């Protein structure tokens, strides 16, 4: 509802499944820890579920080099990693521009 | 079918900045794919915005490996990132699963 940019992530093999991630951004001003020094309640306060799976998580998460660079609806880049992790082999795209 | 989960990120020095990030992930189920069986999203999908400003997304979408910091407690418990970007110093906090 603010500020936002896509990313994609999929498995393949048995069991394959396929996910859009949609970042939204809310700009909270000062990062929170402030010259006095109090804490922003902000940060880390009611955050959203439900979660996804573990495994899903985890694959989102899991550091990887990048293979490539990919366009991208109205020449947007993105930056692409395909790893495995847990016997799996992912494939992630990230929105990565310049 | 939809899941979401919490980020928070936050850079160093002049003009800092603290954001949150809803991570909102939408499972497509099986989507078309081409011949051998490739997806190719980043060019079949309209991707979300309008989008936040560039370093911003840049920064929360690098890799940086290094965990440096466990915080919060019990069931939300959050893993610290801690990298430069050219520069800047960022923070990220991600959840990390059981």
């Amino acid at each position: 509802t603010e500020a936002c940019v896509t990313s994609w992530l999929w498995s393949e093999g048995e069991g394959a499944v396929f996910y859009r991630v949609d970042l939204h951004f809310t700009n909270l001003g000062t990062p929170p820890l402030d010259e006095d020094g109090r804490w922003d309640p902000a940060l880390m306060y009611n955050p959203c579920g439900p979660e996804p799976p573990a495994h899903v998580v985890r694959a989102y998460n899991q550091p990887a080099g990048d293979v490539r660079g990919v366009w991208g609806k109205g020449e947007r880049t993105y930056a692409e990693q395909d790893f495995r992790v847990g016997g799996t082999r992912w494939h992630r795209l990230l929105r990565m521009p310049v």
